[PDB]
C-alpha cells in the first residue's frame, strides 16, 4: 500500500498520485474516493476525542467541590466506546480502496499501455547466427544430444514439464549456483537460503497482490496450509517483517538462493514448474535517492555477470502500463537465443520502494519505512539453455570459462 | 512383493519364506494362505484352457466332414469368457495376501525384535569430550553463536522447524553437496537430480509400503495430486520403471541429489521438515551375489567419506525385527555427537534385492528382475551439526580440510 500521507494536501500534493494512476492506465477517480474516506476516518477519530475531551470536562471536579451531571457522564463514558467502533470501520473502508492503488511510477518510466512499446536502452555482445557450415540447434535438441536431462522419465514421475538433471547437467547447475553466490559474495552480498514453504497468512502480506496470490502450489502438510514459493524474493521480503532497521545496518545485500515452483509453465527445461534461482535482494533507507542508486548497482551487477558468461543481451525499460503494483520502475535483461534468433528475459530488476515494507511493517516519530529492491541474477535452467545455444559446436558444447573451475576444469561436453 | 515362485514346491522350498516370516516376527500362517490361493489361481487359469482346449475339439471339423454340436460350441465359446473372469479375481485375491510378505531376510542378519539389541560391528575415530578448559557446546547453540541459520525468522515464515541458512552456513551446505557429488563421481557414480514432485500413482508403487505412504506432504497444484519426496531414493527407483536393462549396462551408479520434505520432524537444524540429501542408488543383476558385493561397495564408500571428514562413527547391523518390507539386510553408520556424548544415525544402507524392481516391472523368458540398493551418503544439515560439534574451539569452528577448497580456502568460522 502507498502512504496515506501522499494523499493529504494538509501535510500535499495528491495530483502526484493522480498522475501515477494515469500512467498505470487505472482509476483517477479512486484518488477522490480515498481523500473523502480519509476525511471521515480522521473526523471520527476526533468525534472520539470529542467524547474523550468532554469526558474529563464532565469528570472535571466531581469530588473537588450536590450535582446530577453524573447521569450524563454515563452517556459520555459509554459514547467514547461507540465512536471507538466508527474509527475501526472507517479505517477498514479506507484500507479497502487504498489497497488498489499501485506504487508511484518514477518519472524516468516510459509511459505506455503495451510492453510492445517496451524501450531498449543498451546492447552488449557479438551475436552468433546459423551459417551454412553450422545450423544452430535449440536448447531442446542440445539437452537430448548431450544426455544431461531426462524429460521423458521426468514426465512419467512428476507429470508434465518434469525433468531430471543428469551427469554434467547437474555439475553445470551446481557450477552456476556457486559462480553466482561467490560473484555476489565478492560484491558485499550475504547468502540467505529461505524455506520453500510459507504460511498463507505471511504470503498474503507479500508477492504482488491478487496477480501473484491464488497462482502458487498449495502444501497441505502439518500446521496451517502453506504455499511453495514462486520466487526467493517472497520469503526474503518476510525476513525483517515487524522489525526496526538502524540507519547504520543499511544498505543490506542478500544473495537469495532457493528451488522455485510455478503453476503457469506453459520437452526442454526452459519452460518448467520447478527450477533454482539466485536473486539480489536489497534494503535501503528511504531518503537521499538511496534506492535509486541501489537499482543501478544491481543492474550493473546483472550486466557484469552476463558479460562474465559472455552472453549477448539487451536491457529494456518496462512501460508504466506493464508495471505491477509493487514496482515503481523496472528493467529486463533479455539475452540472445541464436537458433530462434530472439531475445528472452533472463533477469528482472525492480525498485518497489516502501510499498511491501509498509505492509510488512518494516520500519526505518512520524513513521518512516525502508526501500526494498529485487533482481533475479540467474534462473539456472534458463541460463543453461542460453549457454548451450551460444556455446555449441558440430560435436558438443564448450563450457563458459568462468564456470570451468567449478566443473574440475572440463571445457567441453561431447554429443552422445 | 516377493516372487510367487519362491512359494512353489513344484518349481520349492517354501519353508525359506516361513523362516523369513519368523525372523520378521510376523504371520507364518500367511505362507499357507498364499499357497492355497496360488493353487486356485493356476487351477482357474487351466479351467480356462479346459474350455479353450475343448473349444477347438468342438470346432475341430465343423466344415471338414449334418450335426447339432454347434448349440454346445455356444456354451463353450461363452464359457471361455466366464473362467476368463475367475482367473482375474483369483490373481487379485492372491495379490492382496502376497502384498503383506516382507522381503527374504538375509541369513547374516541378527535375529531379534528390538533395535535395542542392534549389533555394533565396527568403530573408527578418536572421540572428543568436554574437558574443564573446553565445555563442548551442542549444534543448537553453535548455530546461534556462529550466525549461519535464522530459525526464529525461519519459524515465523514456514512455520515450526523452519530455518534460513545464512552466510557461511549456505557455503558449508553447498560445499558439502559438491564434495559429496565429486567424491561419488570419482567412484564411478553418475549424478541424477529428480523432481521434488511425484504423482501419487507412481509413489503408490514406491517407498516402503503402508509405513511410508500416507506420511508425506501433499501438493494440490496443476494435474493429479502429488507428494513432496521424503527421499531422493523414491524418484530414482521410478527411473527405469517398466524398462528392460541389459547385463552390459549393469552395474548402475546414481549419485542422487534433492531437497527432502518429512512431516515427522519431532531451535536447531538437525530435526527439520525440509533438508538436502546426497544418496547412493545402485542397480545390479540378480545373480552371482552381485547385490551383496554392491552393499559392501556402498558401505565402504560411506565409511571412506566420514573418514575424509574425520568424523568418528560406529556401524550397526539392524535386527531382523526392525527391517522394513523392502529391506533384506541393512546397516546404519551412527556418528559421534560430543556435547551429548551419543552416536546419531547419519547413514542408512539397504539391499532391497528385487522387491521394488518386481513392483516397478524393472526387468533383467521365465522373468528375471534386477536388484536395487540405496544408501544415504549425507543429509547435509545433520552432517553439518555433527561437524560443528566435533570441530568447535573457544571462539569458533575449524572447517574440515576436504571442505576448505569449496569455501575459498577459509579454515575457521568465528563466533559473533
Amino acid at each position: 500500500m502507498v502512504d496515506i500521507n501522499l494523499f493529504r494536501e494538509e501535510k500535499n500534493n495528491p495530483e502526484i498520485i493522480r498522475e501515477s494512476q494515469r500512467r498505470r492506465f487505472a482509476s483517477v477517480e479512486i484518488v477522490d474516493e480515498i481523500i473523502k474516506l480519509d476525511k471521515e476516518w480522521r473526523q471520527r477519530q476526533f468525534e472520539v476525542d470529542s467524547f474523550r475531551k468532554e469526558f474529563n470536562k464532565l469528570n472535571k471536579q466531581v469530588a473537588q467541590l450536590a450535582s446530577e451531571i453524573i447521569q450524563q457522564t454515563e452517556k459520555n463514558k459509554q459514547d467514547s466506546t461507540a465512536k471507538e467502533a466508527e474509527v475501526r470501520e472507517a479505517y477498514a473502508a479506507l484500507k479497502a480502496k487504498l489497497e488498489q492503488v499501485g506504487n508511484l511510477v518514477h518519472d524516468s518510466v516510459p509511459v505506455d499501455k503495451d510492453e510492445a512499446n517496451n524501450l531498449v536502452i543498451k546492447l552488449w555482445g557479438e551475436k552468433r547466427f546459423s551459417t551454412p557450415g553450422l545450423k544452430l540447434k535449440n536448447h531442446v535438441d542440445l539437452v537430448e544430444l548431450l544426455g544431461i536431462a531426462d524429460t521423458k522419465r521426468g514426465a512419467e514421475i512428476a507429470g508434465a514439464r518434469g525433468f531430471f538433471l543428469k551427469g554434467d547437467g547437474l555439475m553445470l547447475n551446481q557450477a552456476l549456483i556457486n559462480f553466482g553466490l561467490t560473484f555476489l559474495k565478492k560484491r558485499g552480498f550475504t547468502g540467505l537460503q529461505p524455506p520453500f514453504f510459507m504460511r498463507k497468512d505471511v504470503m498474503a502480506k507479500c508477492a504482488q497482490l491478487a496477480q501473484f496470490d491464488e497462482e502458487l502450489y498449495k502444501v497441505t502438510g502439518e500446521g496451517d496450509d502453506k504455499y511453495l514459493i514462486a520466487t526467493a524474493e517472497q520469503p526474503l521480503s518476510a525476513y525483517h517483517i515487524d522489525e526496526w532497521i538502524h540507519p547504520t545496518e543499511l544498505p543490506l545485500r542478500y544473495a537469495g538462493y532457493s528451488s522455485c515452483f510455478r503453476k503457469e509453465a506453459g520437452l526442454g527445461i526452459f519452460r518448467v514448474h520447478q527450477f533454482e534461482k539466485i536473486e539480489q535482494f536489497c534494503i535501503t533507507g528511504p531518503n537521499e535517492n538511496a534506492s535509486w542508486e541501489m537499482l543501478d548497482e544491481m543492474m550493473k551487477n546483472s550486466e557484469d555477470f552476463y558479460q562474465a558468461l559472455k552472453l549477448p543481451y539487451q536491457i529494456v525499460s518496462i512501460v508504466s502500463g506493464a508495471l505491477n503494483d509493487a514496482a515503481a520502475k523496472k528493467y529486463d535483461l533479455e539475452a540472445w537465443f541464436p537458433s530462434s534468433e530472439t531475445f528472452r528475459e533472463l533477469v528482472s530488476c525492480s525498485n518497489c520502494t516502501d510499498y511491501q515494507a509498509r505492509r510488512l511493517e518494516i520500519r526505518y516519530q512520524t513513521k518512516q519505512y525502508v526501500h526494498m529492491l529485487n533482481s533475479t541474477l540467474t534462473a539456472t535452467e534458463r541460463t543453461i539453455c542460453c549457454i548451450l545455444e551460444n556455446y555449441q559446436r558440430e560435436d558438443g558444447v564448450d563450457i563458459p570459462e568462468v564456470l570451468q573451475p567449478f566443473m574440475g576444469g572440463e571445457t567441453f561436453l561431447p554429443f552422445k
